């Protein structure tokens, strides 16, 4: 089952619980958090207390955290404790990648790595046993249009995933919309983060249905 | 230079010369004719007299003919005489593919083959010397959304083209729009037929500029 | 689970409901319809009203339709509406293979292609997403002994199926009997159409049991 | 032993027995019949009664029939009964290629397939056991100069033939003459159909001797 | 045409305009700036105002900037605005390699990456579309003799460049002189940065001519 | 553009200037000199003074020299000084192949190697940088019919040429005529030396036009 | 000869000379220093003065330094001057890997790289000439049980080492004990760092003998 | 789920039911019987009556039999009748390997082969359909320390298992303990027989938990 | 240990013993003799009596003879008897290469082959057992600058040498100097002949030391 995981960075941050509840009622799968610390990428978004606030509001859906921060261990711990169901970080952001993946897994949740557009897949080779998911960035994080060179990367990561025999989710984030989602999905991507395409549309339900329709034909 | 070739089937057929002149003034390269005979595909569009009419109106731009007809030789001759600058037909539509390509070339114009979504590239192997262009159909002809399985076909045809050392244009037709054009272009496609995306838009200029912008980044 | 799908063309057409009910009670899985239009193959068998008649009689088992007809779209629609659970047709019989597969799938049922003995597997490449099953003909349709050259074809199709990671049923039809079924099954075939071997035998139960016994040892 | 098989289409049709007897006395091996029905190719040549007439005249040499007709089964039967020693037809011309090859073989004679210039060799794969010969067309049938792209096809068919371990004759037809015959023979061709080069020459003997001389040096 | 691009770090910094004008009159192609910020490498050289000063002096030749700085975006902008015609930076020096390449290209100039001796070519894979040139460092930046292990790297980068079909300049910098330049050029290098070998020689003209002579024989 | 280079050995040696002027006016590209010293091959043809005589007569077309002599350096120098535009020699004829190629190039003209029928292409490997052209002999020099085994050699040399990325002319000499020229051209040959086929024909213009016609279809 | 190199971090730091002398008398080969600066890894261990102190105490055995520090050059110099016989550092810890390896070698001692569990072997490719040894970390540095994924890494590094024809020591550090040492050794590892397994055991001699016994059977 | 199958040969044979019940209550999966006949290996252990005795005692857990006997058929029958859930034997111990595997399967239980350290995997090739499990011996049967050369064998058998698409358990027996179990598991082993490591430990629960902990991290 | 073997052709031939003694005292390894007979190459140098004269003078260093003569056997014998320690000759210079190598070896000294720039390595294949060394000529013998195309040849010969498992010295001669020696050495060359670079320098010691310094870093 292909996941549609709306990115809350594009939601109504003044009525976040309400907007999240609505997007989930409209067919979304998990809620996605693009966490930025103004150092690894040039913006600052939201901390673990926002995730905790959504748990207290009653959101029970999965909460996927993408850490665009450096270093990463303190935030792995606080987001895990706040209620994250998965956490991914960038290999370049940790001086001990394997230890950071193990730390995530010590909380009984999904761990993985996020890759900037220029970043290859060699970082996955030796930490395979601690990879539950991979996140492909298809825009320059914290700065757009989907970067088409990422289709081949998704194909290469799919191949690697198949060679492991493990269930590893392949997700993408950056410029995803109903018009390019099928083209990305044929490359092996099973999870899609969308912000603007969903939260800025007149009807979350209709947008998510259009996406599902394209995906069902891949 | 990547070509943007508007398909006149989507234009104002009651003011065709005017609409064609406008799309060319807005940045289009060549005018594309999707010719259907109600037999090879289930609709009927326009004959060689429409192309001749545009020549008499003063259109000097290239006129690319895609024959979705069967058989094909009589129409190759009439479209060539009317002023076509290129003609492509489907291999399944001729009982003498090589002879039909030679016939097109006897008029001093570009020849090639158009491939339905299910059709592979083996048909190109032995007629290589008479292939100036290949047209990939990315929708079911005469019946939609771009068929994502066609990205890999475009990659395979690009590879074949590279192996020949000849200049062979790789074109695509079916559901092309500003949101998926870059994803198709990274697969080796150099020419894009667009109908609805251009002719049904408020500004031909702005639509064509958006397309050029995405293409310039591939 | 390997399927044994009796072909009703060999059944008692004067007491069809009764014969079908009996073969299903004896261990058969699905009922197979070899539909011929006297044009694609040189005989005429039965139309969609026969399938509907079996539904009205109370047969709830799967009903697999093999269209040995040309063209195919009108019959896809009528067999689907009559209650077919799967439909396959020959690639050579449609001028728009992908569209015909999509049409079958629009009815919420299984789609696929049937291949004559001389026909290779290149036709499966670009329509993969719309293939739920493949039918190998092991006799010359509408005209016998199993054609042994089909074992290697079954092996090649099995390999292709494995490379897709999708669940695609591999079925065979033509001269299947208890003495050659194990030899066909070791080549990757999971579904067997048998007519004469079952319907002309003294005991459907014993014949089907003999088949199951050979299959259980592959 | 390389065969030189004159095509009677170029002979004196008003004194056919006499011209055939002369070409055989001059060193020809078999008599070749290019049969056209005005449908598969755009001309009409001769029926089975012409072959029978040559048998009644006393010609005992092999009579090779190339069917450029569609459909093909009725003519396979009549040419076989008239006294043909081999029959080849085009795969595209039969809806049941394997059955048509079997039909030819049921008469105790050689069977095979003829390939138009654009046609590849995939059609030979699954009918191998019923292929005694392959005919490469090196001109557009029923419409010339030898098409040089056919040299590589002959090389590929030779390779396929070697991989089978069976004795399969590789023949070519179209624009063969004493000046290009050696170049075709080095590609694995063992039988040559020549019409004009032989029948329009001043001396059949000298022309056939020149051909033999070039062939003996390959 | 092979480029000889003198590095101004070796020029007379007290009479820079004069020395640059002289080296260009002697046959040099472009002027090369090795920019160091005392952080990425252990020295400090010159800022964008030196490049601007040369533009104001009347130098119209290409000005190639090699940024041995970290981070890189602010300097990309200032060197571009000062009049640079190309800018390269080290992948390790940016946390957003693709974004930094795009930034360079937003100024309408050439972009690329510079590689330290230990750095491999995997960084080029996913940013290919934004690479106009690659700079191989053949000495330890900011610290010599040409490092011979770089010949194989140049061969590997040449191969990669050929596989892209794009025109990508392959340049080298570090210990280049008339005695080793031909050996580097046979490995696929098309542009040579030389400092000491040119600026410390008695005659710029004779040194550049000697270099051209060796290069013309590769 | 494919070259047709008539060999003057077949021209009217008593009215050479006149015959050369006529063949060039009829469409020939360059004039070819097959120089023999009675030692490397068993005949003696013409020295550098004949080439000089043609320059003095006013022939400005390219003059290609094929040295079938041993040793070769003195004749390289005299033919170059007489006005040759290219010189090729046989590797077996020089004890210093690289030096001999360099000598040719020292005159600012094209250099290359000529290969006897038995000679392979290993001689080209290490002198690549000094090879502007390769001449395939398709008859036994100084002694005929085109040797068909040379088609595969031309294919292998074409492949080697493609692997170098350099522009290297591939020429052939020996038994070339209008009937076999297309078959040779499909193997990658771009230049054709013809003697008898042109100079012994009734009309140089018509012969050269026939050749061009066959070549235009490859 | 396989090395057993006890890590002093596990020794009695209050009676270090005595404990080192004892472990060497018990069969140890070299003394291993895991140097941490609280920045590259989250602990602080010991500086060059501890190594010097052991030299002054009379320890003449080899002293291998593993720098888990960033940056690394100042410590390379001080550890070398204190009496180190080998120094390895992490590629990620230096902005000039080749220069840092050269610096180590300038002291006439062994140089190499240490790899964290997630780190691949691409860093070794271009600095090969300056690599005398490689250290595989089999635990997360400065934070355990041997990480089994490191066996395959050791196999890949062994293969690389064999391809160089140079003598490069392959060492491992992290969770090594008598029960897993043979399993690591069959993967090509020739040197073993052990801390706890040796220094916390009742008899250094018996522990080292047990290790030798397992190693002798690989 | 990875299996931990204690070998009863190391249990308290005077209180076997009690010791087995305890090890199962402590987390063990199946009970393993290493059956020796003093001929195939140099010791004698226990017959089918011991297994029956455990069934009568109330042990309902799986009972895996490893026959280190020769010949094997009589014992296959008696162990099956006594209540074995799987039986493996050595290929060298039967003169009819396929028949012996079929015999095991005739009892409706799992069959497979056990391999001595020197024995390769070719024996599995043709009996694949009757292989439910493979047992790797990692010590010399009936005579120790784990033989490290068996890691590569486990990798090769895992690869073979993957190529079959069947669910085949890969088990190992000989010198397995908590310190080497993770290293064996990364090679594809899913079932572990342990005797001494479990039955001679102070707490079965703690030992089995330690094993599970290492396995959970692979 | 890399050899530096000065070529006496560049020494003071009027004070040869003195110049040789000096170059050896300055760090040279062996003395190299480039012997030319005015036939194989266009100069005449020195005969075996010069080598004997150096032996009588007291030179005990190795004396390597490179025969650029044709034929070669008489000179092999006289140079061997005069005191040569190795002799190499060109394959093209002997009609019995294997016999000539055996002749050299019959004197108990090293034998090998010298290769002109154009000459490939196929000549080494079948005489491998009699090859102790290979000499690559990097200039045109007896006529310069190092020919850069020879780097790849050295790489190919190194590979061949590695495949033999024998100790075969790889030497180079022609245009070697301190500025290109490291670049040649990274390609697998272990011995360097230098004439001018050493004998025309102010200090043999300093030149040889500079060479050693570059070589020590490869
Ligand atoms: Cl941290
Ligand atoms: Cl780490
Ligand atoms: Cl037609
Ligand atoms: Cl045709
Ligand atoms: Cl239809
Ligand atoms: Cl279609
Ligand atoms: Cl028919
Ligand atoms: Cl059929
Ligand atoms: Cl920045
Ligand atoms: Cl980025
Ligand atoms: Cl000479
Ligand atoms: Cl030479
Ligand atoms: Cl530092
Ligand atoms: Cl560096
Ligand atoms: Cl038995
Ligand atoms: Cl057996
Ligand atoms: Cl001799
Ligand atoms: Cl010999």
């Amino acid at each position: 089952h292909i996941q549609i995981n709306p990115s809350i960075l594009s939601a109504d941050l003044a009525r976040l619980g309400d907007d999240v509840k609505a997007v989930l009622a409209a067919g979304a799968d998990n809620i996605h958090f693009d966490v930025m610390d103004n150092h690894y990428v040039p913006n600052l978004t939201f901390g673990p207390m926002v995730l905790k606030a959504l748990r207290d509001y009653g959101i029970t859906a999965g909460m996927d955290v993408h850490l665009m921060v450096k270093p990463v261990d303190a935030l792995i711990e606080s987001f895990a404790k706040a209620g994250a169901t998965s956490i991914v970080f960038h290999p370049e952001a940790s001086e001990h990648i394997d230890r950071s993946l193990q730390l995530i897994k010590s909380f009984g949740i999904q761990a993985g790595l996020a890759l900037n557009p220029a970043t290859g897949i060699d970082c996955l080779k030796y930490v395979e046993s601690n990879i539950d998911r991979v996140l492909i960035m298809s825009v320059n994080p914290g700065f757009q249009k989907f970067i088409p060179a990422m289709l081949d990367k998704a194909k290469e990561i799919s191949k690697w995933i198949s060679s492991t025999d493990r269930d590893i989710l392949l997700e993408i984030d950056g410029g995803v919309n109903p018009y390019n989602i099928a083209e990305i999905a044929v490359c092996g991507v099973n999870a899609f983060v969308a912000g603007s395409a969903i939260f800025n549309s007149d009807s979350y339900k209709q947008t998510i249905d259009k996406m599902r329709d394209e995906l069902n034909k891949v």
